[PDB]
């Protein structure tokens, strides 16, 4: 049930080819681990590895290097506070929490040998034979979280601490994004069951205040990062994060903040380059946007203008040809957006794993909005331009055949809110289905498939049945927040009910990930992210888009339920627009004037780190000092200018001022 | 030439009635300026006034005083750099300049006797008798000033860090950013000369060039603006400020960031009386818009349809109307403003002459733009709406009165061209007439209309001469500079050749504005700002709307140069506006990478700060400290857990883990 003290577990797959190399790698990685001061242990691993297990020996070597850390944070302002000026007397106050003891052990293992740590990483080819570096779980604190969480109708505050003590930073800012967007999302549930009750279908009053929403929450959880970075010390950590070795250094300069040297690559440099991204997303939009809507143009053909026999076998042929193309499309641009961020060459390993995200939302942007997009957008509002479209699969049909029996097409304005039944409530049933059900069947469906001592026995078996889950990804589980947020901002106007059964999934969705981390994957290794990352402008992006594109759905669509003046779309999207940069200004307004405990703790131990060094530093009767030095400057110049001092000398302290003040006052008004 | 020392002069008027109080006000104000140390002198003033001058007497009580607002301005971040530990040591490194020692003399005679200085101040009524407290120029450097600004064509940064010691920051940040507006003029001055000679008039690549200009101009003003307040040490001095007598607190609280207990508003409570700034906004567009409106369509009645006798005597009565009504309906709106002004009870002394500024520039936007609004928006598009406007001056002509002669009215589209010239050309040479030749020579005018000693009987005319002068006001030279940016932004577009005789204006303004301080006004009390203050809202109010109204121009008269489509207008207001928001955010990435010197020096400062608190506290061989602690924990169990230390123990160095390392691997390639 509980660990023999194991920090981290490196697998080392071994081949029988190259297995000389492979065992002069083996003695190389055992004896580097040793120069940084872990235990070590050998164990038998898979059928042809050998799991090692190690940890810190000596924790009174190691109490000193958390101490580093401490100061190393705080130095370049990361931490708000200082340590204790007594050594480990700090540790008592706040004591080394798993997330921060895993994190440094981490970095033991992955430092590149020239500063610090020994370089055990599988990108440097000399350790190839390095699969993975992971942590173990703790099966106790694991089945006590999921029970914890089932219990509570809503989370506190300091059960999300819990993880971020237990499972690093980054992903505590999953649980505490989506506990933050669970709770706002009751608010366009709250008007959202009102409009799709009270008002009608399409109501320009639900877009004007789901747009209103959008703004209030993207604009609040800014305020809430920073309360959250600067209490558990995360405080701007995109500086502090070691550099990628593929780092393509033009000049070794000076840094003027750390006054040590560090690699640079010219910024202006990078930028030019980073202006090849407007045409691959560009060409992304064509590319993905092509599949969708010919697919979606061959489903429009087959349900309602094609009479023949049996079109319930026929209906499920273009989303065949979807699932089959949406990802060799998307891997194609995968390929070429990988060799696009290499040609960018980023110089922290978090930032090239952040462009890489927005470059991969432009795909997930198209594969799920385009389906929305074409049936608000060219199917019911205009229709027309589809037939052209439409007489191309009626051509094509036949030649895999008598004519062909058709009917007229019309404009089904069902088709809107059908599809958006099947994104709200069919999808997310799915997404329930294979994320949980499938992925925890099919690791016990592989043990179906498939000398040691007994003490351990359970225990190695339980680690060599943990070595082959895939290590979690929190970029993972954001892009499934933000796009479902996309359906609220931008669709939700067609389906107001929308904003009521995602409520009902974050609840599920925020206990189903929190099950997802301890019986689906291994435990990742406990990163830090002052933000979220590169969602912000993700989520910033659709809340925009999400004004315009909900303007223009509730002026071309209530028109269905006879011409729509062209003008009038311009105008709408014109207005709510100039509705959502008001409101951007106002809540931002709002907000500013809000107190915020997040940076007046900061500048409150900004100010006090000031005071103290201030203090230890340094540690009638002002009536005759003005004529103490009225007398005192008359006598070092009358040694030797004068006709400037005799404006001075002649009047001096206030009883002389006071009696020649009283005698102008009568000779100024006995002359008038 | 040279003044007698003297830092500043309080006027004192005394009139002849209740001249007792004011006998006994006299004795209670040069009582209360010995308190703090100020050596005073009294001098015969006026006809009915007596002109008292003070100067700081000791020097080594004063270099103590300097010294704690130097700790007192790092104290709260606004000094980047900590002063010496050696006390006058600093002030030998950087020395006291005129504004750093007018400004602290300033504050003993301002600040309100509780915590120091003595409370001479007029708004509190019992130095009623008080009229102002201000500085004496120096004739020396006021003639030498506009004769090195003379003969240099352009400014050197040097030139204008020898304002900031004499005159103060924000004087000098006017003409830091005047400069900083002349150089960057001359962008739109050189593609507006070659799109007013290679394209045609109203070109749409000059309106969208326009609007790329101002948005990059504005940008790096930002820029700059953070580059002298952290080189001047003005970083954030809006918390410094000592705050207004009026302030009506509600409860007295603590403040978390300096831990003194504080005046306390509630900010919510303002911000509910800050919507009522909204209809007051929207009524001065309505009060100030039906004049302009109405007195052009005066102008368009007299000079056009209007074919009387003698309609040169009757073109200067529509501008008659005009002149002697703006002020009017100001003068009305200003004291609805100022009454507003009260209600929204700001702390700082600044913040409320900030947000009285922001309640005039709506009265500033109405009286310089809405001719131009009238104009392109109106008569040239359209036209047919002043028929009705029109047939109300030819009903009400009548009656002054035959039939009236009139003529077929018909769109001028020169008059546009026409205006523009006025604002530009015929303006800019009336300010400057106005401004530099009319207050020059009435203050000669003035000293044709009007029992002392004879070595300072011309420093007492002098003096007596320059306390008649009005104290010169730095928000009165940022409206000028603003509403000419906004000739720029905007209505540029119609006649290109504006950035060409606005960068000639701006030569001479850079000077003159400098003649102003010198020979028109008494110095002004050396005040410091972070900003420039609320303009940056009316700079980027105007660079958005810019970019709007330029756009919609270049549609609405170049098809004069037959029918518009509605349409049309919404759909290229919608692009260059959109074109506007997304330069906003390339402009404002690519200069967010550019290398920033200001915020570099501050957390280079930062940085080291925290590193001098460091060192103060603080001032092979590792194979075996692993092994050393494996036989350090296997004593103190095996005096008593057991089945999980016995995994550590097994195994103790790193060769006991390479030698059962290597008989585990051929272990598992002879069982395959």
């Amino acid at each position: 049930e509980s660990n023999f003290g194991v920090d981290f577990v490196i697998h080392y797959k071994v081949p029988a080819a190259e297995r000389d190399e492979a065992e002069a790698g083996f003695v190389q990685l055992i004896r580097a681990l040793t120069t940084v001061g872990l235990a070590t242990e050998v164990r038998h691993g898979e059928n042809e590895s050998l799991l090692v297990f190690v940890k810190v020996a000596s924790p009174d070597l190691f109490a000193k290097q958390v101490y580093r850390a401490r100061l190393g944070d705080w130095l370049h302002g990361v931490r708000v506070s200082a340590p204790h000026n007594d050594i480990a007397q700090a540790l008592q106050d706040e004591p080394v929490v798993e997330a921060e003891r895993l994190r440094l052990i981490y970095l033991m293992i992955t430092k590149p040998h020239n500063e610090g740590g020994a370089g055990v990483t599988p990108t440097n080819a000399k350790w190839k034979h390095v699969e993975s570096i992971f942590p173990l779980h703790s099966h106790s604190f694991n089945k006590e979280w999921i029970k914890k969480w089932s219990s509570k109708y809503t989370l506190e505050q300091t059960d999300i601490d819990n993880i971020r003590d237990k499972f690093g930073e980054s992903v505590a800012f999953y649980f505490a994004f989506l506990r933050s967007y669970f709770r706002f999302l009751v608010i366009p549930s709250a008007f959202g069951f009102g409009a799709w009750l009270l008002l009608g279908q399409f109501s320009y009053l639900y877009a004007l205040l789901c747009g209103l929403w959008s703004v209030v929450f993207f604009e609040y959880w800014k305020k809430q990062e920073v309360d959250l970075a600067v209490q558990w010390g995360v405080r701007g950590v995109s500086s502090i994060q070691q550099s990628r070795p593929e780092f393509e250094w033009e000049h070794e300069a000076e840094d003027p903040i750390t006054g040590e040297p560090v690699k640079v690559y010219p910024p202006m440099k990078r930028v030019k380059t980073q202006l090849l991204q407007i045409p691959f997303a560009l060409a992304c939009v064509v590319a993905l946007g092509a599949l969708i809507v010919t697919c979606n143009s061959l489903e429009v053909f087959i349900n309602e203008v094609y009479s023949g026999p049996g079109k319930q076998y026929l209906g499920f042929l273009p989303t065949i040809f979807l699932v089959i193309g949406t990802p060799t499309i998307s891997g194609v641009l995968m390929g070429a957006a990988e060799k696009l961020n290499a040609m960018e060459n980023y110089a922290t390993v978090d930032a090239h794993d952040a462009a890489l995200i927005q470059k991969q939302f432009v795909l997930n942007f198209m594969t799920s909005y385009m389906a929305l997009f074409f049936t608000a957008f060219v199917y019911i509002p205009f229709g027309h331009i589809l037939h052209p479209f439409l007489n191309f699969w009626r051509a094509t049909a036949q030649t895999l055949t008598k004519e062909l029996p058709t009917r007229e097409f019309q404009i089904n304005p069902a088709r809107i809110s059908n599809q958006m039944f099947y994104f709200t409530v069919t999808a997310q049933i799915v997404n329930f289905a294979t994320e949980v059900v499938v992925p925890y069947i099919k690791q016990q469906a592989f043990q179906k498939a498939k000398e040691d001592h007994e003490e351990e026995a359970e225990f190695l078996q339980r680690v060599r049945e943990e070595c082959t889950l895939e290590e979690y990804d929190v970029s993972g589980d954001y892009r499934e927040m933000v796009m479902q947020f996309g359906y609220v901002a931008m669709f939700s106007v067609a389906w107001p009910l929308a904003a009521c059964c995602f409520l009902v999934n974050n609840w599920v969705e925020l206990r189903s990930d929190a099950l997802k981390i301890a019986i689906s994957s291994r435990r990742p290794i406990p990163w830090r992210t002052d933000s979220i990352g590169p969602w912000l402008t993700a989520l910033s992006f659709l809340s925009w888009l999400g004004s315009i594109t909900s303007s223009a759905i509730v002026y071309l669509c209530s028109n269905s339920k006879s011409p729509l003046k062209a003008w009038g779309l311009l105008l709408s999207i014109l207005f709510a627009e100039h509705f959502y940069l008001v409101v951007q200004l106002a809540v931002r307004f709002v907000l500013s004037k809000l107190d915020s405990p997040g940076l007046q703790k900061e500048r409150k131990e900004r100010f006090q780190t000031k005071k103290r060094l201030l203090q230890e530093n340094l540690g009638i009767e002002h009536s005759e000092k003005i004529t103490r030095e009225a007398l005192e400057e008359e006598a070092r110049q009358a040694s030797i200018g004068t006709p400037e001092e005799m404006f001075w000398q002649r009047q001096r302290g206030m009883q002389e001022t006071i009696e020649i003040g009283r005698r102008m006052i009568e000779q100024q008004l006995a002359a008038g």
